[PDB]
């Protein structure tokens, strides 16, 4: 288990454009293409991302390419964010993957809502952080994925991802 296998679990793999849990056009391993309701908008973004006229279908290889880029750029965002970096650096490797997971799903702007949880995680109050984490739209809207991420933050183990 590592961040790549974890996000593969949480996001699945689809080779055609689909809508994610928010109704937004997505492809691959949860690569968000656009928030526009226009399928043409999404297809243009896909072509832009892959570098060819895909017609809304990619290969597994191409999907994994987007995925590695997306992960990399998530971590890079964290390290450039003054509010997130101190917390990510306070964390062990397992919990860091949980942090990357949340950013992958909700963005940095998503995770800004989580100041209080962030503090509790930085203080290593795992059980308190876990309770606070779940008082969130995120938990309410995607409960099973959030439970797994919270378990990972609470325990510092991959237990929620074995199987
Ligand atoms: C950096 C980015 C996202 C995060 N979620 C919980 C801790 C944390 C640190």
């Amino acid at each position: 288990m590592n961040i790549f296998e974890m996000l593969r679990i949480d996001e699945g793999l689809r080779l055609k454009i689909y809508k994610n849990t928010e109704g937004y056009y997505t492809i691959g391993i949860g690569h968000l293409l656009t928030k526009s309701p226009s399928l043409n908008a999404a297809k243009s973004e896909l072509d832009k991302a892959i570098g060819r006229n895909c017609n809304g279908v990619i290969t597994k290889d191409e999907a994994e390419k987007l995925f590695n880029q997306d992960v990399d750029a998530a971590v890079r965002g964290i390290l450039r964010n003054a509010k997130l970096k101190p917390v990510y650096d306070s964390l062990d490797a397992v919990r860091r993957a949980a942090a990357i997971n949340m950013v992958f799903q909700m963005g940095e702007t998503g995770v800004a809502g989580f100041t209080n949880s962030l503090r509790m995680l930085q203080q290593k109050r795992w059980d308190e952080a876990a309770v606070n984490l779940a008082k969130s739209r995120w938990y309410n809207q995607t409960p099973n994925r959030a439970k797994r991420v919270i378990t990972t933050f609470r325990t510092g183990t991959w237990d929620a991802y074995n199987n």
